């Protein structure tokens, strides 16, 4: 998705930015949306296409095969601040565009 | 409340322990259950009885004055931590008894 669809489908707040709090909230439905199983975790066949082998690397640490909530956001906060280009806490559409823009998009948008 | 009633309320896995996914799980479940105005955000006023204000300082780093989804379970994945005396990643009834223990009931029972 661009980031004009990002901004039509998850800003509300009469902005043309999307920031910490609406990019975690989507995260954190995101993780539901991509969980079928019915269990309370990702694995790493539920993240293809999301997640790369060093993202799991780097986030799972706990010693088990499981992504909970937390450890998927905090994923998700680095990529927020990876494409913060400007680094003041807001993503426009032109930053949500950007390769690392795309990476949040792959976590807040089923 | 007692590690006798959390296990009974929470534990599913026919064990004696809450391991790290069903505790996140839980704190999540809380996060969004003890939030009544609406949005998708914790403020101070509503993390009362769970949570002090140098618990905001070591979580919410960010410069706002909300407290995210990945912010909150932070806080729960640290308590976790200290609670799990032996550290083999499961907390029994006596560990969830122990004030570490009950730092960890009060932020996944709402
Ligand atoms: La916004
Ligand atoms: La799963
Ligand atoms: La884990
Ligand atoms: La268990
Ligand atoms: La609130
Ligand atoms: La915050
Ligand atoms: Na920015
Ligand atoms: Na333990």
């Amino acid at each position: 998705a661009s980031g004009a669809d990002a901004l039509k489908a998850l800003n509300k707040d009469n902005d043309d930015s999307l920031e910490i709090a609406e990019v975690i909230h989507a995260g954190a439905t995101t993780f539901t949306a991509i969980n079928p199983d019915g269990d309370t975790t990702l694995e790493s066949g539920e993240t293809k296409g999301r997640l790369t082998e060093k993202d799991w690397a780097r986030a799972n640490k706990d010693g088990d095969q499981t992504l909970e909530m937390d450890e998927w956001l905090k994923i998700l906060r680095t990529r927020f601040k990876r494409a913060d280009a400007n680094k003041d806490g807001k993503l426009t559409a032109a930053e949500l565009d950007s390769k690392a823009g795309q990476g949040v998009l792959v976590m807040i948008m089923k």
